[PDB]
């Protein structure tokens, strides 16, 4: 099935991580992306994006800190289904030829 | 759910006015089929929205039997997502 790969960070400051992952062309609609201070310290954040990118920047966290970075492919899918039939029979008026 | 009370409104010596019900809004649409009751694998199918309650039948023989299906049918949405991929990563700078 279907999951990024390849993540990794191509940017890193006192303050950010730009992350960087590969994906199947159009595979996902979006992704899901959970981020949270390693240890537990601090929020779990949840934030979502395009399913076109294969980047993003994480900002506004703190110095020398290990965070735990989770992506996921998002994806949606319409199918169509069916109730059991209901069914009679009927006659056309007239006389059968 | 599914639809119920499949009768004919009106009969003519080649249509058959079909009515039904259906709970507002239960399905996207109705699939309809029919055939002679007396013939199999020529099956006739078609579908209508599923704001509508009625149906006519046209181009039919005369003192004819037919058999007559209706299915509701509704577009499904699903929401997924895939196994994560998982990795730590180090700020710069120095703890504080
Ligand atoms: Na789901």
């Amino acid at each position: 099935l279907p999951a990024p790969k390849n993540l990794v960070v191509s940017e890193v400051t006192e303050d950010s991580l730009r992350l960087s992952w590969t994906a199947p062309d159009a595979a996902f609609d979006s992704f899901l992306i959970q981020y949270q201070e390693s240890e537990k310290v601090g929020e779990a954040i949840n934030l979502t994006v395009p399913g076109s990118e294969r980047s993003y920047d994480l900002t506004g966290l703190k110095p020398g800190t290990e965070y735990t970075v989770s992506i996921y492919g998002v994806f949606m899918k319409m199918s169509l289904s069916k109730s059991n039939p209901l069914s009679a029979e009927f006659t056309t008026g007239g006389h059968h030829h």
